[PDB]
DNA sequence: CCGACCCGCATCAGC
DNA sequence: GCTGATGCGT
DNA sequence: GTCGG
């Protein structure tokens, strides 16, 4: 439904949510607000009262009272006050740097560090992740169009295969469901020599190869099974340079790969329904394995998975395309 | 009423 | 020095 | 903040 329907309500709830996350440090409060703002974004009617809203799942008494104040007056007193509060807005603004969470934001602002400019003046006080988040502040807030993602997926699949042709790599995320744009790249990776009961360089070889060809430009973190960093498509030799982008690469045991691909493909709503259905059938699905449930509820040993379909077959479903996993 | 609401890595706190 | 807590991102 | 045992 058009954002003009309840966009004033959903912008209010999203602002309220950011302050819970970044200033209050109440992640559950943040998620209720985001939930309610989501269910209202999909409600196909211009809400006329807080009471109409309360019917919907995730909207309770406090959010029903805020919609009523917002409908009658056009604003929310408590939000208007938080917006003009110099400590709050500075803390909320600082968490937009990757690597600065609510705790570091509070400490920076507690000593006069309030802006990018102050950060640029105080690099001695930033860990490695935050220097990188500061360096690429604007680029990281930009979205990535699918044409760039296809180009980036090209480079990742080619260099992975260039390191070892038995590697299996799957760019998951909303990009695998067909999304027209993305906010980062999530690569899931496996090798037949790596299993649940099975070298600690499989990830490193692929990261190193992507660095040697100058696709990966920086590293936020890297261990034996997760790499988080920065990449960038090469310049056109005469055009503007592309903005640096975020990219994650996980190495997963081959016996849990398709469980992991299914999970990190999503959506989050689709995953819940499939987990919900799988229980009413006597199976438990998480991001690693699918296991059967005894009559008392005790899980059994994980069942063999060798594709996404294998999982669907177990729980008596017909394979759903990633395209159709919107819910 | 009142508890639930979903791990890998960098860094720090304590020993 | 090592082990465990915490912050952070996802 | 919302839900539910
Ligand atoms: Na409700
Ligand atoms: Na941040």
């Amino acid at each position: 439904p058009q954002e003009t329907l309840n966009g004033g309500i959903t912008d209010m709830l999203t602002e309220l949510a950011n302050f819970e996350k970044n200033v209050s440090q109440a992640i559950h409060k943040y998620n209720a607000y985001r939930k309610a703002a989501s269910v209202i974004a999909k409600y196909p009617h211009k809400i006329k009262s807080g009471a109409e809203a309360k019917k919907l799942p995730g909207v309770g008494t406090k959010i029903a009272e805020k919609i009523d104040e917002f409908l009658a007056t056009g604003k929310l007193r408590k939000l208007e006050k938080i917006r003009q509060d110099d400590t709050s807005s500075s803390i909320n603004f600082l968490t937009r740097v990757s690597g600065i969470g609510p705790s570091a934001a509070r400490k920076f602002v507690d000593e006069g560090i309030k802006t990018l400019e102050d950060l640029r003046k105080n690099e001695d006080k930033l860990n490695h992740h935050q220097r990188i988040g500061l360096k690429y502040f604007g680029d990281f807030e930009k979205r990535i169009p699918r044409e760039e993602m296809l180009q980036m997926q090209d480079i990742v699949l080619n260099e992975v295969k260039k390191v070892d042709s038995e590697y299996i790599a799957t760019v998951c995320g909303s990009f695998r469901r067909g999304a027209e744009s993305s906010g980062d790249m999530d690569v899931l990776l496996t090798h037949p020599s790596f299993t649940s009961e099975s070298q600690p360089k499989l990830l490193h070889q692929v990261v190193e190869q992507l660095q040697k060809v100058h696709f990966i430009t920086d590293t936020l973190s890297k261990g034996e099974t997760k790499f988080m960093g920065v990449c960038q498509l090469p310049s056109k030799n005469d055009e503007k340079e592309y903005p640096h982008r975020r990219i994650d690469i996980r190495l997963i045991p081959k016996d849990q790969y398709y469980c992991g691909v299914l999970y990190f493909t999503g959506s989050d709503i689709f995953n819940k329904n499939m987990r919900a259905h799988a229980l009413e059938k006597g199976f438990t699905i998480n991001e690693y394995t699918i296991r059967p449930l005894g009559v008392t509820g005790v899980a059994g040993e994980p069942l063999p998975v060798d594709s996404e379909k294998d999982i669907f077959d177990y729980i008596q479903w017909k394979y759903r395309e990633p395209k159709d996993r919107s819910e």
